[PDB]
């Protein structure tokens, strides 16, 4: 539809406060709310309603009148769920290990906000208090430490844990930060740190509890919400390719999309990269009188499905997380009677989670193509060997980077086989169908990841590329005029009274370009020597009716090459020299992507590296700097970039 | 949305007519429009319009305006295409053998229908005159032989067989009917039959020919298509199977799906079954004081994401097959330009196949849970064995499905892995990132054919269950008072101006039914004798306090048991010697249902079975009669039934 | 181990006579005799013993010593499992259409060999006379229809087809050829044409004739037979390759493997790729002062493990096609006593069909990243553009055969995903567990299909290349001297006294070669005029003092390239004008690998190609040619042909 | 948590150890002292971070 692109989508995420309290309704809890609530430690509380709090105690009394095995029986249903591996004690922990066997902090956070804001639906019939025991638990910095593995997805077992917690189970354990450190302590003795008091279930309050999807569901919205930045920044990686490939920003024209093949995505793909390209003084607008490689070609042709994928991921899940009640049996209490479905069986998320891996796999493909043609001599137009800023012959900056990516492609590739097809008959059979949401969305969740790490690797490649272009613009702009003199100083005496010049400048500069642009792995002499060396040969060609020796040319050409390494050497040491703030990429490099430019080379500090052996010396690694794009990406600081460079 | 469902969009495809001729026009095609002109020989032509004829005129003379190897390229860039491998002689052929390497016929018509439509639009630069071409051949039956295999689809290879078909190429074989019988001819061979005259390709005329998405598009239309069909049929098979196991309607309830969790096809599926229980004899609608399995109570939280997915494949694919031009380059007459783009990368088609063929296998894992629990006589509530008629020791009729059933599930799940995870550098790496669009729509198309065999056989067991269970409850009803005969018979008198009556029928009638329920594998003797074995039990329980000697009430044990086997024996004659047009079965199905009982049981002639032991004979195999629904399946001539009971 | 290789085992396959009877003796049966009986209807028989007869009489005799339903029960356990799909009737089949539905005639003549030889170990306890049945279907060439799917692989279903054919079921169709045609007529109505009469099965002959892996071995059984050819056609390419690019035959010397890494199959490898390399005049042999790419260099080490999987994979068929009994019970005549166990379960057949699909795809893989290579201009160290005889402006020969092997080898990919992982809870749970063997073959097979596809175009276009290096060299020979004849007649006198003659020649050769190799894509004029234009400038720096005009050395120019371009088209007509049988290349090619370029030269009529557009004409396509190579695969009839070149 | 993108320091130490018994083939030209290096790593508990 073009109406709600995923940049709308990404713009209200992004905007979800942080510090204001957020009040689940049952209604209006959407995406961005449940990520603030679980990596941003936002405020959360059950909204201050009345019609909220009446729906709930309704549901409650309703069933109260339909006192004994009713707590019981809770007992028998949170002791056989409590069955899934945990690290048995901290003598197995160690440096940057130990909680592998462990959910993650944020899912457990995000699976609390989205189980109260179901209950608050009044279908679950479970007390108030029960809601404000999680709630308090979110805004004490209280999270229940869950296995990470057990559940098929109709999440009995992790939400058994949480349940656990609150109700102080005397083998429950909680994680907490407790001024300056964090610990893991029991449920009842971190509470009573807090002041906070155990509840206790009563009548089927318990299966109210632990059934539900929140535990999928929130994983899956972490995971959604962090492929959404994924897929926005593999266009801006395509725009920034484009440019330092020297492309064409006709293949995003809307009459190849808009006009000739209107799927809404592959508008807005083209759209958002088309933006990004324009005022690009190092993409080519027009032509006067040519390829360019489906990597680039064809990327909105390409990312448009999986975009649309995305965006539907995206309307399933905010339904499934704020606006279902997953639980069972469920309350009609205004009709007086409980109806008996399987609103537990989280297909919704797990379909959400398959679909998303495979995007995730074919937007990796994509930037890997683009990215190792670009880190090929003779593919990138030019471009220096390994992207190697001095002689590639002691320089082979991103041969590696090459390699990783092609690793990181090929695992997302495996990652990206669905889940969903491998479920078995599990207990006694009655639930022979399940959707393995959790396992999928973990999948999922690993692929993000993988996919950081690829894109971290063509962020960080393709800045290094776009500076090195612009060097080469800096050395054109200057030899352009220098060959003119250089020509006539050794050649205008030589025939004058003729055509010999307009034609013999724009052969020669015809042949240099022919050639240099396929001897990009050469070191500096050679190449230059090598370079007018056939240019000689195109004089002899337009100037055969003169008088000149054969040593009146090959100084011509020793001049050519010797000025061409010298304006090399300068322009090269110009740019080091400058601080990047400074940089002659901020000069070609169109306005919106010269955004993520200065995001990375002025806000992260890595900058455009030289290379060991020249400098005499070894500088913190490349790796080392791959590594701070990376976390720029975990941490989410470059998605408030791609959006200033895409709103 | 909740505007628009699945049985909406079927609905409009089965109302493409197949004689009325069909008008294209490059934007009004249908995915109804496109499997009429390729399954139903309708005839197709390009609009009777001027507008038509004139921008497809101005997109030629707009070329015409910018002499020799503009016709000698296009036969070098058709040279090189014509590397598919087909069976080089007709030595090769036998009996039901000889074209599997060829592209099936229906794809080359839709692909033939859809390439013409596109051209109409002007954008790419081809005579009128080789449009009809296309046209006259699809209306003439000439189908051109093009290989399964060899595209990327970026599908270069598969259309260049098609236009040396039309070209008339020396080594171009076609497919026709002469009055009577099929052959394979040669290219002039097969039109100089017809009167028709091989065109000739002016400039850039191949280009605009061979550049697209038609192949891909037509095949992914079929499989979307069936896949539309499968998808109802699984519902109506899963409303069947509640029947047949006098399950619940509960859990269709518009409160577990329409107010908890608002899944727009979580409700559609969810009306839809519910529809089609409308009415059962067989289904419980409401208790009054269970546990459904999740094959049968999660079904539409099972389905609703699949069917979302195919809701927005048939989106992306009318798109795509019926307002886009996937050639390349493209023109833009009225603004006097070319654009170089990529609209010929099928990602966009390659999504809907991959994500469809993952939905097979998910609806052919839930049907069969559904059959297989159905074939379980611990699981089954009651039924026979083996779905056997008669003595299940010598009668295991649905043995050998429920196997079968298996296999084609298992197979469903190695077919569903992604096919765009494998994609190659192909063209000297031009072609570095692919679609493999074709590639993914044939796998899809045999998930098509193998759920069909899944579905024919769950439908053959569920028709074969549900006469077993008009039977029991022809037979219960019978029984009952036959039971409170018999009692008084044997005691009332035996103990009379006591309550001995009322709840001796009660509790005996009880125990009665919870040890049949485990007892449906015993013959019929025994199992009788078993069950008021056990009622006697209950007998010396109730009347303790009489006086009565054990062969009293030994008497009464064999007496009922008699009663019981004479009864069930006299039941299942009464069964057999009515026709099925009379079957009890027609009195406890729902209307609706009923419906695809009587195309099965009538229309098609496959009987219910009740056994090659007992008959004393051999007919024909339950293989021969499942393969009868199969291709009733096939054919598309369920397709009217399933629309008719969901309609 | 360093025992046995895969060539020895071909070579013992080979040599399995086709006219010799087959005498089946329980424990002697090879995968070349199974071959034989299933593809080369060579004759079949219980081998003439005593003995055999001996335990077989004797197992029957124990078992009729432990009347009615013996007989009876039989005629269930074949009802129950005649439930497969198959055309209803012939009004479905079509040109080369309508038995897909159905095990192909050679697997079920296989399973047919099995199952005999099995029965003759006496542990089954079935009459002699069934055997016979058997045989002498399988003698008068009478193969019964049976479904392609419906087994688990603990293979019921499809053997009860094969009892109930022999057994003469009424609805038991079959296959047969009577004098000139084929037809398919029913049990009773084909066996009454050969004199055969129909046989009655006894006590527990039912299931001693349907319990087994008969059908799996045998399919399997002839994948992996197809695959082992595969696996040396692989290495054959391989070594072609590395001719046609003018690579090193180094990394195929024995210190790489038997001394480095002494993997056996490496070693085996490395040999069979070392010796097809001997005396070859492409390959180079030794240095003297590079970079051969990993699809080349690695190959030893990249075919090496897939190669053992396939010697592993003929260790386990052989016994369980020729030694082992697959049914259940069975009897230990010699004990007294009956053993229950589950030698059904195939696990040991699917398990090598899930290591040989894997393999099948690396195999594709490997060989298609040559080929691609081999076809990339800018990696092809200077073979023509797409391999094209003759300019390529009008000339892209193998353009389509580059994009199709990338479809080939996509399809291999998503093939080799496992089939084991997708087990079912078939027959009411009591098949838990069960080997999906049949369906892993058949995947397997269509893996062997696609890669045969491959290698075919492989095949192809390693041809053609050879001949275009055939070409450069003897154009190479000619050109050289004539450089050093027109550097004198212009030059020499020039400068007569110094040392501008040794050096001149040295470096204008040199740097006439570094700019040919890039330049291999230029049509031929503009090409060497591109080339000397270059060397006219080194001819600048070495006659640096010398008198020249620059109208004398243009004047070189232009003759050397006017030189090449009349010797290159010199060369072009001789090899045009002669026989392949006198090619060129048959003097620089390794005697061994001449013999498939003989093979498919000669024998099959494939021919090099010089282009359509040149010719003037549109001959035989690319593709009948490349279905021709395939159609030899498929065959079998290159088999030979590869020992012969191994041997 | 904290180490998730390095290799396991189980790895890391069997592969130092496979590293020295392949160079001590006499294939590689790489200095004793060198191998020396990677033994003293594996007999001080020093444990090279690999990604
Ligand atoms: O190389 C190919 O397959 C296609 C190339 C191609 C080039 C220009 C316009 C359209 C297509
Ligand atoms: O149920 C089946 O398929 C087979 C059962 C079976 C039982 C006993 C001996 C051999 C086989």
């Amino acid at each position: 539809t073009t109406q709600v692109t995923q940049v709308d989508i990404v713009e209200k995420m992004l905007a979800a406060p942080t510090d204001s309290t957020l009040e689940l309704d049952g209604y209006s809890l959407n995406l961005g709310d449940v990520v603030s609530a679980a990596r941003k430690g936002r405020p959360v509380r059950v909204k201050d309603s009345d019609e909220i709090r009446s729906k709930i105690d309704k549901s409650v009394e309703f069933l109260r009148s339909q006192t004994e095995d009713a707590i019981s029986l809770q007992k028998a249903l949170l002791e056989h769920q409590l069955c899934g591996v945990l690290p048995s004690s901290f003598d197995s922990f160690r440096l940057g290990r130990g909680l592998e066997n462990s959910l993650p902090l944020e899912v457990v956070r995000g699976a609390m906000t989205i189980r109260v804001n179901s209950l608050t639906r009044g279908h679950s019939a479970v007390r108030l208090v029960v809601l404000e025991a999680l709630t308090n638990f979110l805004n004490h910095g209280i999270t229940p430490i869950v296995p990470l593995r057990g559940t098929i997805s109709x999440d009995l077992s992790p939400l058994s844990y949480i349940a656990a917690a609150i109700s102080g189970h005397p083998d429950s354990k909680v994680h907490v930060v407790h001024e300056g450190k964090e610990k893991i302590l029991y449920a009842r003795e971190a509470m009573a740190l807090f002041n906070l008091e155990p509840v206790v279930l009563g009548p089927k309050e318990g299966l109210g509890l632990v059934n539900g999807t929140a535990v999928s569901a929130s994983m899956a919205t972490l995971a959604l919400h962090d492929a959404h930045m994924l897929s926005l920044l593999s266009q801006s990686l395509t725009a920034m390719t484009v440019e330092a490939m020297v492309g064409h920003a006709g293949s995003f024209h809307p009459f190849l999309h808009d006009v000739t093949r209107p799927h809404p995505t592959q508008i807005e793909v083209a759209g958002n990269i088309r933006k990004l390209l324009e005022g690009s003084r190092f993409a080519v607008h027009h032509e006067e009188e040519r390829q360019d490689r489906y990597p680039l070609r064809t990327s909105p042709q390409w990312l448009g499905p999986l975009v649309s994928d995305l965006i539907h991921a995206h309307a399933v899940l905010t339904i499934e997380a704020g606006q279902s009640t997953t639980d069972n049996p469920l309350i009609d209490v205004e009709n007086k009677t409980s109806h008996h479905g399987g609103n537990f069986q989280a297909a919704a998320v797990a379909n959400t989670m398959e679909k998303t891996r495979l995007g995730l796999a074919q937007i990796g493909k994509l930037n890997f193509t683009q990215l190792t043609e670009m880190l090929n001599a003779g593919m990138n137009r030019g471009l220096p060997s390994c992207l190697a800023a001095e002689d590639p012959s002691l320089s082979y900056h991103c041969k590696g980077l090459d390699i990783a990516a092609a690793a990181y492609t090929s695992e997302l590739g495996h990652l990206a086989n669905p889940v969903t097809t491998h479920v078995q008959p599990a207990e006694m059979a009655n639930q022979a169908v399940n959707s393995l949401a959790l396992i999928s969305a973990r999948r999922t969740t690993e692929s993000n990841d993988v996919l950081s790490l690829l894109l971290a690797t063509h962020l960080y490649c393709v800045l290094q590329a776009i500076d090195l272009r612009a060097i080469e613009f800096e050395f054109k702009k200057q030899f352009g005029p220098a060959i003119v003199s250089l020509i006539d100083q050794h050649f205008g005496s030589a025939m004058t009274g003729s055509n010999l010049r307009d034609e013999l400048v724009e052969k020669v500069n015809k042949t240099l370009a022919k050639r240099l642009e396929q001897t990009n792995s050469y070191d500096l002499v050679p190449r230059w020597h090598d370079a007018f060396s056939f240019a000689a040969g195109t004089v002899v060609e337009v100037l055969s009716s003169t008088s000149l020796s054969l040593a009146a040319v090959n100084a011509w050409k020793v001049a050519a090459a010797e000025s061409a390494i010298s304006l090399t050497r300068q322009v090269r040491e110009t740019f080091w020299s400058a601080a990047s703030t400074s940089s002659p990429a901020l000069s070609y490099l169109s306005p919106r992507t010269q955004i993520l430019y200065a995001f990375v080379r002025e806000e992260l500090g890595v900058k455009a590296r030289r290379g060991d052996v020249f400098l005499g010396k070894q500088e913190v690694t490349i790796g080392s700097n791959v590594s701070k794009i990376y976390e720029a990406i975990k941490s989410g600081r470059i998605n408030n970039v791609l959006l200033k460079m895409l709103a």
